[PDB]
């Protein structure tokens, strides 16, 4: 049901996608160790924001690892090209993983925005419901990326509605709570918003690839887009969230944070 299954791949195409996914694994697990060691410099009220980046690194890292092994399982070099065998490859498992990872990305944002208690719980609940609506309708949509492009488009429009409303909640909370933020991170959090708008928008672009480039090179392009998007939305994002967490920790008087920033 996925366009990947439609084509044979050149050694070049096949190896590049393998390398993309493998590099993706390496980057996320390398970052995991960074987030782990810096977590001790985060104040208690923000420390979970950095823990969530650890959780996202392993979750994303595992899905990329799974995709890479699925990729090599599904194809074998036969008569001069990589051809589909008995096992299958699908991006559908990425969608399932987003059900977990996207709530984590959203929660660590709410934490460094200094949201608490009732507002935190209510905002998280609405954000996660919006995200799940987006992910589920998008998942259904890509089931038709071969059989019914029109259906892919309509489910994609519905998904985009959830996406836009989710982003509006995000932007509203960010620009409203920006003033509460310490250590100059009121400025930093603005860049985080735009990083999110940019990186997360790469995913619906990848989703539309079967509509504007239905060939083996389109398959490569989609994995390339996912790689840019994953690294930007999880790793670079997590680094900014953790920076913001440490800076606010220091400004709030957390001594290990102050000491850590002092060494650099
Ligand atoms: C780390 C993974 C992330 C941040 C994934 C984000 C995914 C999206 C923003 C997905 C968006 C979609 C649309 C807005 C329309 C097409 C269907 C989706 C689900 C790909
Ligand atoms: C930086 C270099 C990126 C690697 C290019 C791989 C594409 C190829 O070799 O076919
Ligand atoms: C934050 C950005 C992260 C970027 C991650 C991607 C790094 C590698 C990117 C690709 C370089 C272009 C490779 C050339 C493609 C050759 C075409 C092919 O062989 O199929
Ligand atoms: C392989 C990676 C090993 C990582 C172990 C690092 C332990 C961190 C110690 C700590 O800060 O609590
Ligand atoms: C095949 C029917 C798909 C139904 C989509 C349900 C939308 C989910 C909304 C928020 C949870
Ligand atoms: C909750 C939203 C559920 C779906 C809204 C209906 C519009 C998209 C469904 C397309 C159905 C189809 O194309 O067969
Ligand atoms: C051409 C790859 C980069 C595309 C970035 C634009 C999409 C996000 C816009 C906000
Ligand atoms: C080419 C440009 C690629 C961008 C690479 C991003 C790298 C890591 C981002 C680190 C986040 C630090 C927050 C900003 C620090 C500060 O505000 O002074
Ligand atoms: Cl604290
Ligand atoms: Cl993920």
């Amino acid at each position: 049901k996925n366009i990947e299954s439609l084509f044979d791949y050149s050694a070049g195409q096949f190896e590049f996608i393998d390398h993309l996914l493998t590099m993706g694994v390496g980057v996320h697990f390398a970052a995991l160790i960074f987030f782990l060691v810096v977590s001790q410099f985060v104040a208690p009220k923000y420390r979970i924001a950095t823990a969530l980046s650890c959780i996202v690194m392993v979750s994303a890292g595992l899905i990329l690892n799974s995709q890479a092994v699925m990729w090599t399982d599904a194809y074998a070099y036969v008569d001069g090209s990589y051809q589909l065998q008995d096992l299958t490859f699908s991006n559908g498992y990425r969608y399932v993983n987003w059900m977990a990872t996207i709530p984590c990305l959203l929660l660590q944002l709410l934490i460094v925005l200094n949201l608490k208690g009732k507002e935190l719980f209510s905002t998280a609940t609405w954000l996660i419901l919006a995200a799940w609506g987006m992910i589920i309708t998008g998942y259904v949509g890509q089931l038709y990326e071969v059989d019914d492009i029109a259906q892919l488009m309509i489910w994609g429009a519905v998904s985009t509605a959830f996406f836009v409303v989710m982003n509006w909640i995000v932007g509203t909370k960010i620009f409203k709570n920006r003033a509460t933020m310490l250590g100059g991170t009121d400025s930093t959090i603005t860049k985080v918003f735009w990083l999110m708008m940019f990186a997360w928008t790469l995913y619906p672009i990848a989703y539309l690839v079967p509509a504007f480039m239905n060939n083996a090179d389109g398959v490569v392009l989609r994995q390339l887009l996912f790689t840019i998007a994953d690294i930007s939305s999880k790793v670079i994002y997590g680094l900014m969230i953790t920076y913001i967490a440490i800076q606010q920790s220091a400004a709030a008087g957390y001594v290990p944070a102050q000491q850590a920033l002092g060494r650099i």
